[PDB]
């Protein structure tokens, strides 16, 4: 009674099975990549057989993200009676023999010309999958990525399928998976997917009917209360002061903040990032900025007039920010913007960045800012402007020097930059593709490596608008909400001689609800 | 129903006396209080949803100041002076506490019930003295639970081991005592001018049971393989106290001494085999041990008082060695004081060193024996209690740098020899409580949760987080207890972190 898979050796059975499917799940291992597992060093002592390494239990825990190579490979040293640095070498020399499978690649990428939704299910850990995201370049033919260390679950457990088929909403009647590992494909059948098993000289192909019930929710009803009391909490706060209120300190928990609420920027920043806030709010919202005080010809002010210091000048931030909500909801024309964005090109310095202030007398450059900048250029025309040349690279260099880690003059916290990065890049992919892939690497290696909610919020935002589901700091997330449905106080950005924080619990419940929204 | 409302002293003695076991709160029945920017009530921090949180303990004052300065619209200041203000008025209930202190005279079961946050907690356990009178304190905070849900009593009873038959709860909450009686215990309602008695038929029959045992089945499964594989227990060594880039050395006994005196649990086939390695170890010469094997023993390196110590007591505990033949190497010890009479580290008058809790484990054995009045052991015993008192502890000891393991340490000697001790059990648990969930590594964690134990306070923050570095082939990471200081070298197992890790879990099952 046991079902009998169709076999197939031909390219045109593969290939009429694999299109009577809407979505394919690729796993990364042997389908689409191989590599050398035995490798001999100059360590005779030990172990010589990579695959004992992945076959112990701890390796499961490196897979799960829960502990990083570094960890996996001390514990495996002892249990393994191997030195740890032979088992370093052994695990380098297998991810440098690593290649793609040429046949498979071919496959993925066809069926994605066929527009196919296609995704990638794979136990692999944060390490190995950033530097895998490096390295070859198929990712661009999947609709989402489901890594075992950014999901903290992984095959054969049937959380992971489970996780799966509600986090990308798949069909499993019109859903097939190659993977060459028996079990995984089992799993997947009692879902209801149809399985395809990548054997040495064929494919076995069994069609799954289906058509079962789903089982319980991992968390689904904890986090419909989480995100209503968060909307509920959000909501409320705005409601009351649709001028975002502001906290000062001299510490990012804003400990022992004082209230100041007299900076225009964080309603700003609301307007831009949280897309769920009911209508009324972005409308009284909105109000406040075209009414603010600091407005001077389409030029914004960080501060309301009666708390702006002697010679306090715009900045191309606000302006920035400000404008391009403007326009992206049809309050302001290209026409009248564009006077302001060629100010903002006359602002540049020697060495031909365009600077934060409004102001020759107060020189200052920012990596964020120029984004915002460059993103207001690119919103209304001005995308291949030759004066936008050096502030652009300023920006690369930032990345890619991993210059970034240290934060930006008035952001000190790294994910902040890769963050409003990614609206840029995604936004704007044809004229960014240079970006794309260093930008979702240095994401990927951040995974779950600050505990901040709001820094959890925004790698969970971007990494999910470059097609990466990021479950880990997600839960993580959850767990922060206070009893009243907000998030604590975070300082988003600092005036750097005095370093004075600013921030708000509206910021980081905004960014948290937006998170929580994305991956839903 | 409707209660039996009590004013006779008399009768209250009688009804209190019917019960095995008490259970009180604080407020009111203990401590009450007897007498420009925002907020001048402190009910409105109190009944704040925030405020919940707090109470768990999953999140600080701090924290909770902060938020509750945006939500209340106050100052964050002013709400911080209003609480310390109102911390600092609170009194005790002195007719309660004597009740407390003839209930504990007694020798009935006193358990302690609050829904009290961590720094006030800590604040409380200082500035009063009835303590001594519970033989289990478990608080909101450190148990992230919360009167009046009902997982706290689920907790309370089966990590006290109630039998809720015999049990009464004296609380001024009615919601408290409401779920208190769920669970069969009777209730006594705590007024200003009578008390409310509600008798209930107890004796029927927490909420991780599952998974716990099976990270309890796992752990063990891996320890008992690693040691009976290697009874001798191994050790790694390097420069950082993760042992990262280690290398097997597992020349030394001190791991096998700290493993048998340390883990309870171990099966009688473990127990012996190590205790084989002690007794034939090249390093012991005329009962003193020396902490290497003779082949990596360094050259002129001595025998020490930390492996003697702990050795003799062990065998001594185990009835292979007799008070008669340890006492003159307790003798021994006794002539090793340096110029400020303190004992020190080596057999060896050119290698003077001293260390808090090598004294300790001396001082240890000192009052295992019967030495623990001899005047000679004066100076060491205040050098180890000014080095709690001082805080210069934080700082670590000479061979062992975290701070925890000192506490831990000094929780044997002081609450095995309390008579002894007194004077260091309040001091050792206040600092213990302001340490709950300061640090992540597991074998930290296992040692605060055992030495708030064995002070009676239930550490359940450290529990929950402990569990979750569990490795999945049941060991928990690699951990180095101490060093080589002059070279910084640490020594550490992932059996030494396992041990502890599983005794508790063991401690508070
Ligand atoms: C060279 C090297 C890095 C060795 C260590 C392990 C590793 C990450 C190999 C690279 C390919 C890969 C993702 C295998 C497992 O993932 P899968 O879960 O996609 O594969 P499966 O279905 O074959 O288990
Ligand atoms: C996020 C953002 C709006 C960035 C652009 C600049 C800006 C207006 C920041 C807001 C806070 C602030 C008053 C900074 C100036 O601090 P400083 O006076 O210590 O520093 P400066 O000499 O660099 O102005
Ligand atoms: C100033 C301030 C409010 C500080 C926070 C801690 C606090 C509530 C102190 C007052 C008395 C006390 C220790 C109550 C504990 O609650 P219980 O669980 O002992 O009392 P209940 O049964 O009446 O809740
Ligand atoms: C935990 C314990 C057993 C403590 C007592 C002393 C002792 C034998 C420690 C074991 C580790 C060790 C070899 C230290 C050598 O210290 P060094 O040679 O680095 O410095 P020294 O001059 O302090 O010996
Ligand atoms: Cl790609
Ligand atoms: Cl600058
Ligand atoms: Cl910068
Ligand atoms: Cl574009
Ligand atoms: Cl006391
Ligand atoms: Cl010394
Ligand atoms: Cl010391
Ligand atoms: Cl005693």
């Amino acid at each position: 009674s046991h079902l009998t898979p169709e076999l197939i050796t031909s390219l045109q059975e593969l290939s009429q099975i694999l299109d009577r499917y809407d979505t394919i799940v690729f796993d990364l291992g042997d389908v689409l990549l191989h590599w050398d597992s035995v490798h001999f060093t100059s360590e005779t002592k030990g172990i010589d057989d990579v695959r004992k390494m992945v076959k112990h239990p701890v390796w499961q825990d490196l897979e799960k993200g829960l502990i990083n190579q570094e960890f996996a490979l001390t514990a495996l040293s002892c249990e393994l009676e191997t030195p740890c640095s032979k088992l370093k070498e052994m695990l380098e020399l297998s991810i440098a023999s690593l290649q793609v499978n040429p046949l498979m690649v071919e496959v993925l990428r066809v069926l994605h010309k066929k527009d196919k939704q296609i995704y990638c299910l794979s136990n692999v850990d944060l390490e190995s999958f950033s530097y895998l995201y490096k390295q070859f370049d198929f990712w661009k033919y999947f609709d989402g990525i489901y890594v075992s260390a950014l999901l903290q679950l992984r095959k054969p457990n049937p959380d992971i399928f489970q996780y799966l088929i509600s986090s990308a909403s798949i069909n499993t009647k019109s859903t097939i998976f190659i993977d060459d590992k028996s079990e995984n494909l089992q799993e997947a059948a009692n879902f209801g997917i149809s399985t395809l098993k990548y054997n040495k000289d064929n494919f076995e192909y069994t069609a799954i009917e289906g058509g079962w019930p789903i089982p319980l929710q991992n968390m689904t009803p904890e986090i419909h209360k989480k995100r209503t009391l968060g909307e509920d909490y959000l909501n409320l706060r705005l409601r009351k002061f649709p001028f975002c209120k502001s906290f000062v300190s001299n510490n990012v928990e804003l400990i022992g903040g004082e209230d100041f609420s007299k900076e225009i920027f964080s309603t700003a920043v609301i307007l831009h990032s949280y897309t769920s806030l009911p209508d009324d709010i972005i409308a009284s919202m909105c109000h406040e900025i075209l009414n603010h005080d600091g407005q001077n010809k389409l030029r914004w002010c960080f501060y309301k007039n009666e708390a702006r210091p002697d010679n306090f000048p715009d900045d191309l931030n606000t302006t920035s920010m400000v404008l391009s909500f403007l326009l992206n909801h049809n309050k302001l024309t290209i026409e009248k913007i564009i006077p302001v964005a060629e100010q903002m090109i006359a602002n540049r310095n020697e060495e031909g960045i365009i600077q934060v202030y409004f102001d020759d007398n107060r020189p200052r450059i920012d990596a964020i800012v120029a984004i915002n900048v460059l993103y207001l250029m690119h919103q209304i025309g001005y995308g291949e402007r030759k004066e936008l040349k050096e502030t652009e690279a300023f920006v690369f260099d930032f990345l890619i020097s991993k210059e970034y880690l240290k934060g930006t003059r008035y952001y000190p916290a790294p994910d902040v930059f890769l963050f409003f990065l990614s609206r840029l890049v995604v936004d704007f992919p044809d004229q960014f593709e240079k970006f794309h892939k260093p930008l979702t690497e240095m994401l990927i290696t951040r995974v779950n490596c600050s505990t901040f909610p709001l820094e959890r919020a925004l790698r969970i935002i971007a990494l999910k608008k470059l097609g990466i589901v990021n479950r880990v700091d997600f839960l993580k997330l959850l767990d922060t909400q206070l009893a009243d449905g907000g998030w604590p106080v975070y300082g988003l950005f600092i005036a750097p001689r005095s370093n004075t924080y600013f921030g708000s619990r509206e910021l980081s419940t905004a960014f948290a609800l937006e998170a929580l929204h994305i991956l839903s």
